[PDB]
C-alpha cells in the first residue's frame, strides 16, 4: 500500500523573496550571528523580534528558515527517507492573505503555476493544494478557482481562518466555498492566526513555541470550522468537503459539549435555529468533513477515527515545520515518525484501516489513483 | 453502587444579594417582559446587556436565575429524580474574583461557612469544593485554606484559572499551591473567562451562549492547565491532585501535541528546558490530575479514559447552568443523562469501570464518609 503525506508545506523562492521584503509580520530577517536567516509569521514572535533588533545579545525571534522550505530536492529526500510515496503539497501559512487587493490575483496565480511545475518534476509523486488570493473581490477569487482547477496536479485548496477578513461564517464567503464545492476541490483548513497574545500570559516568552503552535492552533481551527457550523455553510453548500488540519484541532473532543451547548440554547431553540430535522456536527463529521492525522498519538486519533471514521483519516507530517533538534535533519523526522506509530497503535499495523489513513484515503478522497497505476 | 456528582453549583442567597448590588459584570437584574431573574457573568454577554438596557425590544440578557441556583431543597429534588445520591457542590464561577481585598477573606469565611452548614442539611450526601479568597494577600489566602480543611463536609478548593490575577504559572501562587497539597485538599479547576471575545468574529450574537460556553470554557482550562506544566507546577508541589473542569478542556486530544511541540521547541531544548528524565504530560495526567467526566459523548470520555486511566474520571452533571428548554425543568435533565449514557457507552452498564466512574473513584479519592 501506497504511503501518502496530505499535510507538508513549501514556500517557493519567488515567496521567500517577497517575505524578505517586508517591513511587519510576516517577514524574513537575517541576523549577523544566526547562519540561517529567521521565519517570523506569528503575532507571538513580535516581541522577541523588537527586542533581537535593539539588542544583539538578545535571542534570535521566530524560527530558523532551513534550506527545507523552498528545496523542492529536499522534499524529496525527506519523502524517500520517512517512506513516503506521495506528498500533496500546499503552501504554508500565512499564504496570500497579508497582499494588497490589486496585486493579489496575480501573485496567486504565478505561485499556483510554479507549484503546478513542481509537481510536474516527479509525475506521480506529486500533487498539490492551491492558495487563493482572499485579499481580493469575490469575482478575482472566483476566476483563480476556475484557473486552479485547470492547472495539471492540483486536488484541492489551502485556506486560513480569515476568509475574505471576517472569518469563514461571512455570508460573502459562501460563493467561494460554492465555486470550490462545484470544481470538486477539497478545502484543506489551516490555523495561522491562533490566539490573541494575552491569553498565554507574562511567563509565554519562557514556553517557546509550545503555547501558540500545540494551543493556539488547534484552537482556532476548531473556532474557523464551528462558526462555519452554526452560521449553516455545510447545509448551504451541500457539496462542500473540508480536510481538516491536527485531526480537526480540538473538534472531535469537543463535538458532544458543541451539541449540548446547542439543543440546551435557550435563545437558539425559542428562534427556531434548532429544528427536530437538524443535522448535527456527527452527521457533518462522517459526511463533509475529512481529518488529517497530525496528532502525534494514539488518543487523539482514536477520537478522531470514532468521529469521522476510518476511511475519513488521512496521514500527514506537516514537514518541515518540526525538525529534529539534535539529529541529522536529513535523516528520519520523530515528527513523522509519531504519526505513524500513532496510527499503529491505534488500529494495529498491517491492517486495512492503518493502510487507508496512512495512504488509501488519499488516493481513494484526491484521485491520484489514475496517475498511480499508469 | 452510589452515584457522585462531583461538578455542582449554588450561589448562597447572600452571594446572591451581592449581585443585584453591582453595577458592571457579575451581576443580576429583572426586566420588564419576565419576572424571573437575568444571571449575567460573562464578557459575552455584555453587548447584549447594553442592547437591552437602551431597547426593549432586544433579547433578554444572560440566562434566566432559576431557583436551581440558589435553593438546596431544588438541589435535592435534581438529585432524586437524576438518581444522584451524593453531591460535591461548588460556588460557581466568578467566585470570589470580583472582591476588593480587604473585604474579601471575611466574605469567603462567611460563604464558605454557609455551604458547610448547607450539607449538614443531608448529613452523607452532601459535601463541598471551598473558594478562596485570592484577590486578597496570599498570608490571607493560606489563613482560609487552614480554615476551611477543618470545615465539616469540604473536600476540597474550586479555583478559577485568573490565580492572584496572573494565571497559575504565577510564582507567588506557589506557596497557594503547597498550602492546598499539604492541607490534602483536592483543587478543582474552572473556566469562567473563557477567550477574548473578539475570537468569535462579528456575527457572535447570532450563536447564543454555543462558543463562549461550548469553546472558549474548555480552551480556557486547557490554557491554564498548560501554563502549569510548562512552569513546572506539577514538579515543585509533587504532592498536589487536580480536577479538571470538563475532562481537561482539550488536554486529553493535544497532549501528545504538546508533547511533540516540547521536544521539538529548539529554545527549550537549548536552553537545557527538556532533559531525559523529565516527567511528561501523560505521566501527570496519571499522577495528579483528575478528570470529569462533563464531556457528553463517549468519543471525548474515551480518549480522557485512556489518559488519565477509568480510576481517575468522576462523573458531573454541571448542574444547574444547562436546564431542559422545552421539557419539565422538574424532571430529569437531558445535560446530566448525556454523560450517564456516555460512560456507559464507553466502558458499559454494569460494569467495574462504569461503577468507578458513576461514584466509586470519588468516594475513594474524596474520602466519602
Ligand atoms: O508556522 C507554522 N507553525 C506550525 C505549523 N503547523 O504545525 O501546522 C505550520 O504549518 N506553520
Ligand atoms: O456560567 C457558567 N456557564 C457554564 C458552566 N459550566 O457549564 O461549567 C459554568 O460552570 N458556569
Ligand atoms: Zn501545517
Ligand atoms: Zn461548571
Amino acid at each position: 500500500p501506497v504511503v501518502v503525506d496530505i499535510h507538508t508545506h513549501m514556500y517557493p523562492p519567488s515567496y521567500i523573496a517577497m517575505l524578505e521584503k517586508r517591513q511587519t509580520i510576516p517577514l524574513v530577517r537575517t541576523f549577523p550571528q544566526a547562519d540561517e536567516p529567521r521565519l517570523i509569521l506569528l503575532s507571538s514572535e513580535l516581541a522577541a523580534l523588537d527586542a533581537a533588533l535593539a539588542d544583539p545579545a538578545a535571542k534570535l525571534p521566530g524560527r530558523p528558515l532551513s534550506t527545507h522550505f523552498a528545496s523542492l530536492a529536499q522534499k524529496m529526500h525527506f519523502m524517500d527517507t520517512n517512506g513516503i510515496r506521495v506528498s500533496v503539497i500546499s503552501l504554508a501559512n500565512p499564504w496570500f492573505d497579508f497582499l494588497a487587493p490589486d496585486e493579489a490575483p496575480g501573485i496567486a496565480d504565478a505561485v499556483n503555476a510554479e507549484f503546478s511545475d513542481m509537481c510536474a518534476q516527479h509525475v506521480g509523486r506529486l500533487f498539490f493544494f492551491a492558495a487563493l488570493p482572499l485579499s481580493a473581490p469575490v469575482d478575482a477569487v472566483k476566476a483563480s478557482i476556475e484557473r486552479v482547477k485547470n492547472l495539471k496536479y492540483c486536488r484541492g485548496i489551502i485556506l486560513g481562518t480569515s476568509g475574505l477578513g471576517k472569518g469563514l461564517d461571512d455570508p460573502h464567503l459562501l460563493p467561494v466555498f460554492e465555486a470550490v464545492a462545484d470544481a470538486k476541490l477539497l478545502v484543506f483548513l489551516h490555523p495561522h492566526y491562533g490566539l490573541p497574545n494575552e491569553v498565554y500570559g507574562p511567563r509565554s516568552e519562557e514556553y517557546g513555541h509550545v503555547l501558540p503552535l500545540a494551543l493556539g492552533f488547534p484552537m482556532e481551527t476548531t473556532i474557523a470550522v464551528a462558526r462555519m457550523y452554526m452560521a449553516g455553510v455545510f447545509d448551504h453548500v451541500r457539496n462542500l468537503q473540508m480536510l481538516l488540519a491536527h485531526s480537526g484541532g480540538t473538534l472531535p473532543f469537543l463535538a458532544g459539549r458543541i451539541e449540548s451547548c446547542i439543543v440546551h440554547d435557550g435563545h437558539l431553540v425559542k428562534t427556531g435555529k434548532v429544528p427536530k430535522d437538524r443535522r448535527t456536527i456527527w452527521t457533518v463529521l462522517k459526511e463533509q468533513i475529512y481529518l488529517d492525522a497530525v496528532i502525534y498519538s494514539e488518543v487523539g486519533l482514536q477520537a478522531a477515527i470514532a468521529s469521522s471514521g476510518a476511511d475519513r483519516l488521512m496521514f500527514g507530517t506537516d514537514h518541515p515545520f518540526f525538525p529534529p533538534i539534535e539529529e541529522d535533519v536529513q535523516g528520519p523526522w520523530d515528527s513523522s515518525r509519531l504519526n505513524a506509530q500513532a496510527v499503529i497503535k491505534a488500529v494495529g499495523e498491517g491492517s486495512s484501516d492503518a493502510a487507508a489513513v496512512m495512504g488509501l484515503n488519499a488516493v481513494r478522497v484526491l484521485s491520484l489513483k489514475a496517475e498511480l497505476e499508469h
